[PDB]
C-alpha cells in the first residue's frame, strides 16, 4: 500500500495506540493519528484525509460497533477500511462486528506478525 496512507488508530488505552502506531512505523507508515473514543474518531475523520481506520470496541462516549456502523453508514466515508482490534474475543462479537462491516478483526492480545497479516490482509481485498 501506499506509504503516505493516513492512519487513524483509536482506543482508549494509550499503551494500546502506542503499540499499533509503532508498529504502523515499522511497517513504513508514520502518517498516522490517533483518537481516545468513536467521538474523537468521528472529529480527526471529519477533518479529512483519512484512508484506513483501526479500532479497538470497548471505549467511553462511542464504542468501536457504534464507530463503524457510524462510519459505513456515513456517504462520506462508507467504505473506509476499519480494523477491530480488541480484547473481545466471543464468537457473537466477531459477528457483530464483521455483518456491520468491519474490514478484519484482531483479537488482544496480539502479535506484531498477526497485525501485518491482518493489514495485508485488508490491502489485498481492496486492491490497495
Ligand atoms: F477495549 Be478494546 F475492545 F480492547
Ligand atoms: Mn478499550
Amino acid at each position: 500500500a501506499d506509504k503516505e496512507l493516513k492512519f487513524l488508530v483509536v482506543d482508549d488505552q494509550s499503551t494500546m495506540r502506542r503499540i499499533v502506531r509503532n508498529l504502523l512505523k515499522e511497517l513504513g507508515f508514520n502518517n498516522v493519528e490517533e483518537a481516545e473514543d468513536g467521538v474523537d474518531a468521528l472529529n480527526k475523520l471529519q477533518a479529512g484525509g483519512y484512508g484506513f481506520v483501526i479500532s479497538d470496541w470497548k471505549m467511553p462516549n462511542m464504542d468501536g460497533l457504534e464507530l463503524l456502523k457510524t462510519i459505513r453508514a456515513d456517504g462520506a466515508m462508507s467504505a473506509l477500511p476499519v480494523l477491530m482490534v480488541t480484547a473481545y474475543a466471543k464468537k457473537e462479537n466477531i459477528i457483530a462486528a464483521a455483518q456491520a462491516g468491519a474490514s478484519g478483526y484482531v483479537v488482544k492480545p496480539f502479535t506484531a506478525a498477526t497485525l501485518e497479516e491482518k493489514l495485508n490482509k485488508i490491502f489485498e481485498k481492496l486492491g490497495m
